[PDB]
């Protein structure tokens, strides 16, 4: 004896959540607390959903128009744009997961309808594997010069999206010729760089810890140029495509420079 979804106003949370990556990972059991739970709040034009420095309560999804984010460097100064944000974008994690007052005013751009979860039924499905993924990957995000240019809180967006994948000896990662599907940062082990020529396979590069690779296919929507294939045990985390393509920004002069490792110059 349970209270039944709607199955339409499940059919729009899902809408709007396909591609957030804190609610792709919930489980089926939470997914149903997230479809019966959530509830819509709109905002016109201008106003504020939040404001820096308040108690948390809510935590949000847009489901229509834009949100500028905002930031105050101390209580008596002005706020500075640091952001703006869209449909699937979330917000209001952190006043919930730490307990801590608003790290940012969110102001409406446009009209807005946003989908929103309150405080309890945030604690319960997201804030301990959301917390747990972001203090596992810190040290790492904070010593991969990849990610040198990320702010803390893309840091935090960064161990979000992330997503663990383990390749044992001789096992292809992406394949020369293939579409490009996902973008990898190893962890540990070894990869090689292997490129055919006339018929022949040889092997152009190796890749080690803290090394990446993928990018190229996913930033130029080209099939990949090489075949990477783990020699040994490696541990790996992956970006997909539209992961990559969200959060590429803060690394994109860093990729855009490594590319000249990979030709002599003219
Ligand atoms: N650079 C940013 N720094 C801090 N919070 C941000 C930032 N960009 C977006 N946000 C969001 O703004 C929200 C403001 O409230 P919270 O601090 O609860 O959670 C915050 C994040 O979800
Ligand atoms: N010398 C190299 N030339 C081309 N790609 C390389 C080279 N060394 C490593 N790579 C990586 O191999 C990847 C194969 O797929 P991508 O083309 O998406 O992006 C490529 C780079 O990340």
């Amino acid at each position: 004896v349970k209270k039944q979804l709607n199955p339409e106003t499940k059919a729009r949370i899902e809408k709007c959540l396909r591609g957030n990556i804190l609610f792709r990972s919930l489980g089926e059991d939470s997914l149903e607390v997230v479809y019966s739970s959530m509830f819509e709040k709109t905002a016109e034009a201008g106003h504020f959903i939040m404001k820096q420095y308040d108690e948390g309560d809510n935590f949000y999804v847009i489901e229509s128009g834009t949100c500028n984010i905002l930031i105050q460097p101390n209580p008596d100064a002005e706020p500075v744009h640091k952001s703006t944000i869209g449909p699937g974008a979330s917000f209001g994690e952190l006043a919930l997961m730490y307990g801590t007052p608003r790290a940012a005013s969110v102001q409406a751009v446009s009209n807005v309808r946003l989908w929103a979860l309150d405080r309890d039924t945030f604690r319960r499905i997201l804030l301990t594997q959301t917390m747990r993924k972001r203090r596992q990957y810190e040290d790492f995000l904070a010593q991969v010069p990849l990610f040198e240019a990320l702010t803390s809180y893309e840091r935090m967006t960064m161990a979000d999206a992330l997503q663990p994948c383990t390749f044992k000896d001789k096992e292809i990662v992406v394949k020369e010729g293939e579409d490009g599907g996902s973008f990898y940062i190893i962890i540990d082990g070894k990869m090689k760089v292997n490129q055919t020529l006339n018929g022949r396979i040889h092997t152009i590069n190796i890749l080690g810890p803290k090394d990446f690779f993928g990018e190229m296919s996913l930033m130029f929507n080209q099939p990949c140029v090489a075949t990477v294939v783990s020699e040994g045990v490696s541990h790996c985390v992956s970006l997909d495509r539209e992961s990559f393509t969200a959060l590429l920004g803060p690394m994109e002069e860093i990729l855009q420079r490594n590319m000249q490792n990979y030709s002599a110059p003219r």
